[PDB]
């Protein structure tokens, strides 16, 4: 079905390109404070800068390509939309592949651009000292839960009260996730974004957190929105058809 | 009446869950600068980070659940809407109970997540040194007054000039309250948010400020908007019916 | 005419109250970094914090009272609207009186709240070292020019392309003015806001800058918008009638 | 054609004036942290402050003059719109001349205002230490690519899903570009803005980067949007007519 339609593959390519741009811009901002290189200074990360980088990247790329693909740019968001039966299983798989590959490409280009930084961590996500696996998992779950809940509400399509920029809302939710999580885990909140850094650095220590936590958060957001707060008056069996149809 | 309608209890549950998420995200951001734990650094709170955390949390959760409950997430806002006769007394009581319980639950989960921080104040609100009870009370009154005034104006329903995102407006008002009050009192501006920290820490010193000041601010905002700036052409006796009817 | 209409005086009172709230919130934010008092720390002003305080105060108060008065809260903006013949001379005079009195009241209340700060400058505007009168005047002129130009464009009423929140646009313009001018002059950009601090501190040194520069900026913005970029197809004599009529 | 129409020349003058204001405000913000002059302090640039200065300047000036000219204020954006055949070749040339001259005028006025700063670099763009020409070129290409892509999408005119403020979207994209690029290259992304500083300082070292990279980014954004993601159902030959007709 969608496999043979130009619009579907345009959406897949848009997801790939937008994820590449998002990862590159955001992680390049995160690495920015390490320059100048020679200057021996106790330069400290600016958390507001990084959070705004991620959030405004999401907002800008949503404004740019959401009408083409929905501007997921996040495997957790795609999983939320899959479980809320808004996209097909095939579209979800292709979107997640595109997001991961785009994150890998962005992080490789970034490692090329930032070659002067010694021991460049490439914005890899890991637990901060004093934060164990369960605590970082909880932080990741909550950040992804709020992001996916915002996405599910913003695109409900039963709503007539919405006003303003939906891309700005999603970008601000991403910025909020980062403001919460940068100090604890680096704020994965986006399994593809963490995967790119882990792959390029050849370091997967504690990496399962940044896949499991965001997916748990997305699943909980779907549960909360679709079955507790704003249920639909549609038989589940009918909604299941979207998985193999995309309609 | 509303006690037996599924929509009402969905709104109550939405208020509980959204208050939990808001408190957790915001206070976790506020505690973030204390990590890493072992690193002996004179790390200093970033006030813009915390203010944006609170404000963007409110904006995101409003976008997510406002159509379900109105997204009060603040006992002072609920009291403002009660005194402006927009909600019933029962809905106000249930909303405030839900907000307090959600704040308690969020702060307990956070105390679990941040166990590595010694003497974790859990973002408890107290007067800064050089600020006595009356001065902090004034700061709290003004912050809550502007927040409640913005909420009352944004939802006037007599207005045809409104544009953009109402959730963003309310979140930005919350961020403004924090930008004002973090240095003086920690910016309660939200009696449930202060109550959760006070309950979890078992410390209620100067806690009456963070209930009285926000309620005085809400009452003053109601007085200003409903009886000075934008009066309604409706007999007060009719508006009183909403308290026992919710209509 | 308007002298005997309840709506006009409601607008005047709204301008007074909103200017009071704006000045109090913003200058209280600006003074915040001096707390705690006893703590001997080389605490440094956060310019982003103060700029956002001013801008978001303007945005919130515009959302709250613009439909009641237009939410000028700035004598320079009122002068711009007077010279573009949108308000009457009487309304401009009453608005500017209300703005100045509200700024005075806010700064007095703030001086009460911040009594623990020794030598409290109360956010008074003055030239920074290395900035002479002409240079600060230029900074003030440009900041007020951009603010007044944004206000004139946002309320053109010939425009069908506008989208989003006009209050947010004006608040962001104010934030921009502060981001530019805080380091040079303290960013008056609002003669009433500077007047309140000057009156309460009993210090008027270089105060003429913060009245002249903003008025020059407003006049230049009116010239640019109304006579270079977006002229109206109306005889000037007809527009002059608004001064004595307000229509 | 347009050469003899008052609207076209009003648009050109608007581009000149708005570019002047944008450059002045933004670079004056960037130079702000060097004041006070006498105070010997290890004052450090605030990257969030500068990024917001640039972005909010673009947002405010877009709101003010976009309906008059489209508020390009950036030769790279004008080139993107030229290659997407939305403007004529003549309008593009006049706009770029106006933008460059406005940047020069703004930087000259700023050098006058900031005369107390010794060795005033006037916000000139150059490569940071550890960043060679190719790496800075890549940063510039990506920043301009995201900006131009956002502009092309926001003004597609085939879109019915857009909501909120387009000026705010473009300003936030500019802020994102700065958050990415300030630490690497000083954040050009606007060849006129870099040209003004280079001309006033009489320093053109590595200046070709800040013309080539932004134009490559704009060209790639046009390619991506117009030929990969959102193609138009119009013969290229017809679109070429706009270059000599502006229609
Ligand atoms: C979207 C694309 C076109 C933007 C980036 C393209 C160009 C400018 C970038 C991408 C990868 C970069 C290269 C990556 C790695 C290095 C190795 C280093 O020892 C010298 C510079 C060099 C050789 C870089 C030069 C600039 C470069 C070629
Ligand atoms: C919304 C929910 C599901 C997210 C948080 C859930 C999980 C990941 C969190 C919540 C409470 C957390 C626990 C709270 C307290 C402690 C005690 C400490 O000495 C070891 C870790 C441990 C045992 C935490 C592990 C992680 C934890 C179990
Ligand atoms: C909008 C209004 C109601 C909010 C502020 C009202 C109250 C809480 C404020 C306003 C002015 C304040 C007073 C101003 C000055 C001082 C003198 C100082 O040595 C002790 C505290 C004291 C006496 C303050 C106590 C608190 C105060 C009374
Ligand atoms: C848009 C315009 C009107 C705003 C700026 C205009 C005025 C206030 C500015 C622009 C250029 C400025 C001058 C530029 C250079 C210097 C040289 C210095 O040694 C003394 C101050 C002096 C002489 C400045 C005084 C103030 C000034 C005249």
């Amino acid at each position: 079905s969608e496999f043979k339609k130009k619009l579907f593959w345009r959406a897949v390519v848009a997801e790939f390109l937008a994820t590449t741009l998002f990862v590159f811009i955001s992680i390049g901002s995160a690495l920015g404070f390490k320059y100048p290189v020679g200057n021996n200074q106790t330069a400290v990360q600016d958390n507001v800068k990084v959070s705004l980088a991620f959030g405004l990247s999401i907002a800008t790329l949503a404004q740019s390509v959401g009408h083409i693909s929905g501007a997921h740019l996040n495997p957790a968001v795609t999983l939320g939309l899959l479980l809320s039966c808004q996209i097909s299983i095939f579209r979800a798989l292709m979107y997640i592949i595109a997001q991961c590959v785009g994150a890998i490409v962005a992080t490789a280009i970034l490692s090329g651009i930032t070659s002067s930084l010694t021991g460049n961590s490439l914005g890899r996500n890991d637990l901060a000292d004093g934060v164990n696996s369960g605590q970082g998992l909880g932080i990741e779950i909550i950040g992804t839960l709020q992001l996916v809940l915002c996405v599910l509400a913003t695109t409900d399509r039963r709503r007539r009260d919405l006003g303003g920029s939906a891309p700005l809302a999603i970008g601000l939710s991403v910025a909020l996730g980062h403001l919460l999580a940068i100090d604890y885990t680096g704020c994965g909140i986006n399994p593809a974004r963490s995967f790119g850094s882990a792959v390029i650095t050849h370091n997967f220590s504690n990496h399962w957190i940044f896949w499991v936590g965001p997916f748990i958060g997305g699943a909980l957001a779907v549960l909360i929105y679709d079955f507790i707060l704003a249920p639909r008056s549609s038989d589940l069996t009918d909604r299941v058809k979207v998985w193999t149809s995309g309609q």
